[PDB]
DNA sequence: CACGTACGCGCTGTCCCCCGCGTTTTAACCGCCAAGGGGATTACTCCCTAGTCTCCAGGCACGTGTCAGATATATACATCCTGTCATG
Protein backbone atom coordinates (compact mmCIF):
# COMPACT_ATOMS: atom_id res chain seq x y z
CA UNK A 1 0.00 0.00 0.00
CA UNK A 2 1.82 3.09 1.48
CA UNK A 3 1.52 6.83 0.19
CA UNK A 4 0.12 7.15 -3.39
CA UNK A 5 2.60 8.56 -6.20
CA UNK A 6 1.44 12.01 -6.23
CA UNK A 7 3.90 12.63 -3.25
CA UNK A 8 6.50 10.42 -4.83
CA UNK A 9 6.76 12.39 -7.87
CA UNK A 10 6.30 15.95 -6.16
CA UNK A 11 9.41 15.22 -4.00
CA UNK A 12 11.08 13.61 -7.19
CA UNK A 13 10.79 16.82 -9.06
CA UNK A 14 11.38 18.92 -6.40
CA UNK A 15 14.69 16.94 -5.24
CA UNK A 16 16.61 18.83 -8.43
CA UNK A 17 14.59 22.24 -10.06
CA UNK A 18 16.58 22.77 -12.72
CA UNK A 19 16.87 25.49 -14.85
CA UNK A 20 16.02 23.41 -17.68
CA UNK A 21 13.31 21.24 -16.32
CA UNK A 22 13.19 17.54 -15.74
CA UNK A 23 12.53 15.33 -18.37
CA UNK A 24 10.13 12.41 -18.00
CA UNK A 25 13.22 10.11 -18.45
CA UNK A 26 15.09 11.60 -15.92
CA UNK A 27 12.34 11.88 -13.50
CA UNK A 28 11.47 7.99 -13.92
CA UNK A 29 15.12 7.59 -12.97
CA UNK A 30 14.54 9.24 -10.14
CA UNK A 31 11.41 7.29 -9.10
CA UNK A 32 13.59 4.44 -9.87
CA UNK A 33 16.38 5.12 -7.55
CA UNK A 34 13.90 5.73 -4.96
CA UNK A 35 12.59 2.11 -5.75
CA UNK A 36 8.86 2.77 -7.36
CA UNK A 37 8.01 0.43 -9.66
CA UNK A 38 7.92 2.90 -13.14
CA UNK A 39 7.81 -0.03 -15.65
CA UNK A 40 4.05 -1.21 -14.96
CA UNK A 41 2.97 1.65 -13.69
CA UNK A 42 4.01 3.48 -16.28
CA UNK A 43 0.56 3.73 -17.59
CA UNK A 44 -0.27 5.37 -13.72
CA UNK A 45 2.70 7.62 -14.24
CA UNK A 46 1.79 8.44 -17.75
CA UNK A 47 -1.70 9.80 -16.59
CA UNK A 48 -0.47 10.96 -13.50
CA UNK A 49 2.31 13.51 -15.20
CA UNK A 50 -0.33 15.07 -17.08
CA UNK A 51 -3.39 15.59 -14.51
CA UNK A 52 -0.40 17.36 -12.34
CA UNK A 53 0.09 19.45 -15.15
CA UNK A 54 -3.71 20.12 -15.29
CA UNK A 55 -4.41 21.00 -11.84
CA UNK A 56 -2.01 24.12 -11.31
CA UNK A 57 0.38 22.77 -8.87
CA UNK A 58 2.83 22.19 -11.00
CA UNK A 59 3.16 24.00 -14.75
CA UNK A 60 4.78 22.13 -17.81
CA UNK A 61 8.01 24.18 -18.86
CA UNK A 62 8.88 23.33 -22.17
CA UNK A 63 7.17 20.40 -23.51
CA UNK A 64 3.41 19.29 -23.73
CA UNK A 65 1.64 16.89 -21.67
CA UNK A 66 4.07 14.66 -19.88
CA UNK A 67 6.98 15.61 -21.95
CA UNK A 68 9.89 17.99 -22.04
CA UNK A 69 10.19 19.96 -18.95
CA UNK A 70 8.80 21.04 -15.90
CA UNK A 71 8.84 23.58 -13.40
CA UNK A 72 6.87 24.32 -10.04
CA UNK A 73 4.29 27.30 -10.03
CA UNK A 74 5.31 30.48 -9.02
CA UNK A 75 3.59 30.85 -5.52
C1' DC B 1 43.88 11.41 -22.69
C1' DA B 2 40.91 14.92 -21.89
C1' DC B 3 37.46 18.89 -22.52
C1' DG B 4 33.36 19.67 -24.84
C1' DT B 5 29.21 19.92 -27.32
C1' DA B 6 25.93 17.34 -29.55
C1' DC B 7 23.03 12.66 -30.32
C1' DG B 8 19.92 9.02 -30.01
C1' DC B 9 16.08 8.33 -28.60
C1' DG B 10 12.34 7.51 -24.69
C1' DC B 11 8.11 8.68 -23.73
C1' DT B 12 4.15 10.82 -24.26
C1' DG B 13 1.19 14.34 -26.98
C1' DT B 14 -1.26 15.15 -30.47
C1' DC B 15 -2.69 14.98 -35.07
C1' DC B 16 -3.30 11.51 -38.65
C1' DC B 17 -4.45 7.77 -41.16
C1' DC B 18 -5.44 3.28 -42.98
C1' DC B 19 -7.33 -1.46 -42.10
C1' DG B 20 -12.08 -3.89 -40.66
C1' DC B 21 -16.36 -4.48 -41.98
C1' DG B 22 -19.65 -4.43 -44.81
C1' DT B 23 -22.11 -3.60 -49.16
C1' DT B 24 -22.69 -2.77 -54.08
C1' DT B 25 -21.37 -3.11 -58.61
C1' DT B 26 -19.09 -4.86 -62.48
C1' DA B 27 -16.46 -6.87 -65.32
C1' DA B 28 -13.33 -11.16 -64.29
C1' DC B 29 -14.03 -15.57 -64.59
C1' DC B 30 -15.98 -19.28 -66.79
C1' DG B 31 -17.15 -21.58 -70.32
C1' DC B 32 -18.36 -21.99 -74.94
C1' DC B 33 -17.68 -21.11 -79.81
C1' DA B 34 -15.51 -19.02 -84.71
C1' DA B 35 -11.64 -17.96 -87.14
C1' DG B 36 -7.30 -17.06 -88.76
C1' DG B 37 -1.79 -15.67 -87.95
C1' DG B 38 2.15 -16.79 -87.69
C1' DG B 39 5.35 -20.59 -85.29
C1' DA B 40 7.10 -23.85 -86.89
C1' DT B 41 8.21 -26.98 -90.03
C1' DT B 42 10.11 -28.59 -94.58
C1' DA B 43 12.34 -27.42 -98.61
C1' DC B 44 15.52 -24.85 -101.38
C1' DT B 45 19.03 -22.25 -102.78
C1' DC B 46 22.21 -18.85 -101.50
C1' DC B 47 25.32 -16.19 -98.43
C1' DC B 48 29.34 -16.08 -95.96
C1' DT B 49 32.99 -16.71 -93.29
C1' DA B 50 36.94 -19.49 -91.08
C1' DG B 51 41.21 -20.97 -92.51
C1' DT B 52 45.72 -20.78 -94.61
C1' DC B 53 49.86 -19.51 -97.18
C1' DT B 54 51.97 -15.65 -97.36
C1' DC B 55 53.24 -10.96 -97.25
C1' DC B 56 53.76 -6.64 -95.53
C1' DA B 57 52.83 -3.12 -91.76
C1' DG B 58 52.03 -0.83 -87.44
C1' DG B 59 52.17 -1.17 -82.52
C1' DC B 60 54.43 -2.52 -78.66
C1' DA B 61 59.40 -2.95 -76.39
C1' DC B 62 62.35 -0.04 -74.93
C1' DG B 63 65.12 3.91 -74.34
C1' DT B 64 65.32 8.48 -73.27
C1' DG B 65 64.67 13.41 -72.43
C1' DT B 66 62.48 17.45 -71.11
C1' DC B 67 58.63 20.38 -69.19
C1' DA B 68 53.68 19.81 -66.06
C1' DG B 69 52.98 19.40 -62.12
C1' DA B 70 55.01 18.05 -57.51
C1' DT B 71 57.35 20.52 -54.22
C1' DA B 72 58.47 24.53 -51.78
C1' DT B 73 57.75 29.37 -50.14
C1' DA B 74 55.43 33.59 -49.46
C1' DT B 75 50.20 35.66 -49.64
C1' DA B 76 45.00 36.11 -49.39
C1' DC B 77 40.70 34.69 -48.04
C1' DA B 78 37.52 31.58 -45.01
C1' DT B 79 35.36 30.89 -41.71
C1' DC B 80 34.29 29.94 -37.82
C1' DC B 81 34.79 30.81 -33.58
C1' DT B 82 34.95 34.74 -30.83
C1' DG B 83 33.69 39.04 -29.20
C1' DT B 84 30.25 42.79 -28.70
C1' DC B 85 25.98 45.23 -28.56
C1' DA B 86 20.68 46.07 -29.20
C1' DT B 87 16.40 44.10 -27.95
C1' DG B 88 12.36 41.02 -26.63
Amino acid sequence: SGPPVSELITKAVAASKERSGVSLAALKKALAAAGYDVEKNNSRIKLGLKSLVSKGTLVQTKGTGASGSFKLNKK
